[PDB]
């Protein structure tokens, strides 16, 4: 499924991401928009082998199972498929996980190359949230 930027906003902000470990719902959506165009089906292949999967490109060398990553970590439990769903609660779980373990949203490259010191709240602008 392919949102629409305030049809995601309202759902992450649905699944509890507004202000989650301090970031404002628009860096989540402009880290959506830049990593994956708001696609949830995106995949990417990595030079060191892994994936990244879904809306917000979580990686298979730690976060998800894809069975081809050698090594890898499955830190979110879940299949890297269920990262690929029109729901996006699987991906929305995982991020908070990953939010979490201590670099911020500097673990998504896009965020920090594009969205990062930026005004994101023009990202949920004109939205009815
Ligand atoms: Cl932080
Ligand atoms: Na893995």
């Amino acid at each position: 499924k392919v949102f629409g930027r305030c049809e995601l906003a309202a759902a992450m902000k649905r699944h509890g991401l507004d202000n989650y470990r301090g970031y404002s719902l628009g860096n989540w959506v402009c880290a959506a928009k830049f990593e994956s165009n708001f696609n949830t089906q995106a995949t990417n292949r990595n030079t060191d082998g892994s994936t990244d999967y879904g809306i917000l490109q979580i990686n298979s060398r730690w976060w998800c199972n894809d069975g081809r990553t050698p090594g890898s970590r499955n830190l979110c439990n879940i299949p890297c498929s269920a990262l690929l769903s029109s729901d996006i609660t699987a991906s929305v779980n995982c991020a908070k996980k990953i939010v979490s373990d201590g670099n911020g949203m500097n673990a998504w490259v896009a965020w920090r190359n594009r969205c990062k010191g930026t005004d994101v709240q023009a990202w949920i602008r004109g939205c009815r949230l």
